């Protein structure tokens, strides 16, 4: 199990993905997602120039030692580029270990805790009516849970995000959003009733007392979660929200370390932690985050956008299958070309994922095919207030 | 004036440096340090592929807007690669602003608060005796303050004892014993005080190797020697790690060279768990961000102690000396001399005299880069070491 080769693959079958592959002397290989949307080449360089050369000759079986070696050894700790590189290595090594054990990853983690993995779909429209049409469409596809978003009247742009080479510039009004958003949830409940799980993503745009107000306003509609209410580098930002509303709260897709959320969890300021495998240091780190969360009744809600590759999604479905405190798994379907580049054995049926049974995380990469889709630069948008203030997107 | 061009320069005049240069439509230019030791090319790519293209055509004068645009706009916030890229842009833009104002940077910041900037030098040796020899040598050069490190008997390799840490292509592997270090370290400080007396400022870098209660013990043990600071006692991603140390010793504490965000140290500062904040301009988001960190620190009597190793370029050092000259709550400035080749690649107007830095008077931060000279020294990979315990446990270096 000594590592004989390690290298990145960069491909764009609909959007950019970076993948790390590790091959052992025996021939067993593993892959890990290394995709960091809008900053992809920073991780590619971090891996190619600084991590990959140190992997050669290491015992691929020493997952924990390698994690600590890269985490502590980098000297400069944490961060999106850093932890994504570490996650890619970690995910490839767990893939290798599961293959060596002859087991699908969920078995190696402690076995199945559930028979299937509940997902939610994105439902978006310009008007509230447009959004309701999308909800109906997804309910018919078997989704038990939908995230709803609609345009704000008076505002040209509200939350494939990486649509432009350079960042697109959106304009935002908090006050108009706060008055309009509760109407969307009222309308969803009027048309679809109470059994549907309804989620909403605030996408970082509020202050705490504004989020508190929104949380209260939407209590009658019993949302599954209100996500990313406020920027949370200062974790105390959640406190006012939690003290003022019983609407459940989700946060953390932009986090990369347990140290970004330890206090959020221990103070019981959130209900769902959203940090995913690719950005949160892989299986090794996320097991620890999920276990900490479990002590405080917090459940997992992994970020699952198109900009995490099928490698992440497969591993996430395995993790979701084992973890006791599973909440929900986001599903944004990849393109057919992306699915072809990353063959996999996870299945989607009746609104749920089912883990694969192949040894490993069940995902591979077709390198020859990946090479036919060259990288194309694409950046995430930015958001400005009406006066031009650079805001949170 | 809009940005016409922006690009990185990577050079290795003794060790690796990455620099960002921004050029305006009028031809005026500014530079910023982008060097992240042992991970240099991650920052180069972050800048080259993702930041530089977004700078073209921007108003160079909009420093704050650019900082927020890069920080918030990245979506993934904070981190060493991220914040070093942002710092490089920020430093180059302040360089340009000061040149436009026709003033040295310290004047732009609020003017001078001091007539000179106290430094400390690194004194190191295998034995305590070897270290003392180095102290004597630096005292002779005019240093008022010294950091002292020496070998631990029974341990082959320890931090700060040979010094250029990134001295191998792949990470060197060192071995460590906490218990041997804890019993030996106080003997070094006792010896320094015996030979050199009480007026000298004496610093020591623990370099992340202790647990909180071990650092508490060390702090107490070294109280009689009145250290200027005991630095980086424990890894501090969990900021509460400092609490037991602070509750058990009056030895002053310094932390933060591995930090990149005010959010890495807000609680350390507000709870009064440290005396000096060490996060430097290059890794801490530049002048824009570090002004904010220093100001928060000032409310709690915390002083600046910018990390100043060889792996921050003369661009950072010059900007740091300007910052140090203005900031009210200045503590000390680390000085690790750069190589001749490095100083030639980065011509500068800061000066070192009688143990102190003096800020330049040229408009800008006073540092430039000679691109033709830089081109003579190609990048050469070098990684920081890792540290293992005697049983093989991957530890903190
Ligand atoms: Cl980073
Ligand atoms: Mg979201
Ligand atoms: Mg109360
Ligand atoms: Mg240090
Ligand atoms: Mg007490």
């Amino acid at each position: 199990l000594k590592i004989r080769d390690a290298y990145t693959i960069v491909t764009c079958p609909g959007r950019n993905f970076v993948t790390l592959k590790i091959v052992t002397e025996s021939g067993t290989h593993g892959i890990g997602d290394a995709t960091l949307n809008g900053r992809e080449m920073a991780v590619a360089a971090y891996l190619d120039e600084h991590v990959v050369p140190a992997l050669i000759g290491r015992d691929a079986g020493r997952i924990e030692d390698t994690w600590q070696y890269l985490y502590r050894g980098a000297y400069w700790r944490r961060g999106p580029v850093t932890m994504t590189a570490i996650a890619a290595v970690d995910m490839a090594l767990w893939d290798i270990k599961a293959k060596a054990a002859g087991m699908p990853l969920y078995q190696l983690l402690g076995g199945k805790s559930r028979e299937r993995v509940m997902t939610y779909a994105h439902c978006t429209g310009q008007t509230i009516e447009d959004c309701l049409g999308e909800v109906a469409r997804h309910v018919e596809l078997g989704y038990r849970a939908v995230r709803v978003q609609s345009g704000v009247p008076g505002i040209e742009t509200t939350y494939e995000p990486a649509d432009s080479s350079l960042p697109a510039e959106h304009v935002w009004s908090t006050e108009k959003y706060l008055n309009h958003a509760p109407k969307l949830f009222a309308a969803v409940r009027e048309r679809f009733g109470d059994d549907l799980h309804v989620l909403h993503d605030v996408h970082h745009r509020l202050t705490p007392i504004e989020a508190a107000r929104l949380g209260k306003a939407v209590e009658p509609y019993h949302l599954f979660w209100l996500e990313d209410c406020v920027p949370a580098e200062n974790q105390e930002s959640l406190r006012l929200i939690r003290e003022h509303t019983t609407t459940p709260l989700a946060i953390g897709e932009v986090f990369n370390s347990i140290h970004d959320c330890r206090e959020l969890i221990q103070n019981q300021w959130i209900d769902y932690i959203r940090m995913p495998l690719t950005h949160g240091g892989g299986i090794t780190a996320m097991r620890r985050v999920a276990d900490l969360a479990s002590l405080y009744h917090v459940r997992t809600g992994f970020h699952g956008p198109t900009d995490l590759s099928p490698v992440c999604l497969g591993a996430a479905i395995h993790f979701d299958t084992w973890v006791p405190n599973f909440g929900i798994q986001e599903h944004m379907p990849h393109t057919d070309e992306t699915d072809a580049v990353f063959p996999h054995d996870y299945r989607f049926e009746d609104g749920h994922f089912l883990a694969g049974e192949s040894p490993g995380h069940g995902v591979d990469i077709d390198e020859e095919l990946a090479a036919k889709y060259p990288y194309e630069r694409a950046s995430l948008p930015v958001n400005r207030l009406e006066d031009g203030t650079l805001w949170h997107w």
